[PDB]
């Protein structure tokens, strides 16, 4: 669940507002995943000041503070080896025609 | 609100045509965030003229006049620094060696 994160889910029906009319079980079956901790009054145990910052920093910090700076350094790779790979690529292009 | 908006969310409900069937109080309670204000025909007032480019505005500043922005200000200083940071890395890798 966080790894559809980076690619845009943002927990979609478990940080708040969201209640236990479905896709939970309280027991262990069926497959789907258990519900939030509850109470006496039968509320949601989790304080909502805490998990929703803590989404909201997983999604600035991976989908963002992280794969554009991927970006950078891809691209400052093609900056840097581009004169290099030409070399390169010549000397593998002998091992193509040779093998006819 | 907006800051689900720059992982993409776009107003998804109440930009237009979307009407009170739900998501919406008029009280106070519960938690659901309450209604756009309405007239003697039970219209939505906001002018839809205005909020509709506003939201388009947002969406294509930080979605994209901004991120794609960083991007250009992470490949700078993976352009500036690298050959810095070699020296750098090199420095904190005596106090690693030096640990033991
Ligand atoms: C610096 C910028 C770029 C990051 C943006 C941070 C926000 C996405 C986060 C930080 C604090 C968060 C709020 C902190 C706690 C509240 C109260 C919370 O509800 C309660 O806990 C009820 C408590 C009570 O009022 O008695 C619901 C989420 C909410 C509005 C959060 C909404 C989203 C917020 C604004
Ligand atoms: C320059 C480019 C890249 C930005 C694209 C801008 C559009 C996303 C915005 C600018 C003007 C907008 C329109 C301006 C106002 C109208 C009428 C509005 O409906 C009414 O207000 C009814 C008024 C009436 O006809 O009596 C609904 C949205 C709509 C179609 C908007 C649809 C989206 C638009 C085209």
């Amino acid at each position: 669940e966080p790894y559809l994160a980076m690619f845009g889910q943002y927990p979609d029906d478990i940080d708040g507002t969201t209640y236990n009319f479905d896709r939970c079980t309280f027991s262990g079956n069926e497959s789907k995943p258990l519900c939030v901790e509850l109470d006496a009054n039968n509320q949601p145990r989790f304080p909502e000041w805490i998990t929703i910052p803590l989404v909201c920093i997983y999604m600035l910090s991976t989908n963002i503070l992280l794969v554009n700076l991927l970006v950078a350094m891809f691209g400052y790779t093609v900056g840097s080896v581009q004169e290099n790979n030409d070399q390169v690529w010549k000397f593998q292009r002998f091992f193509l025609v040779q093998e006819y």
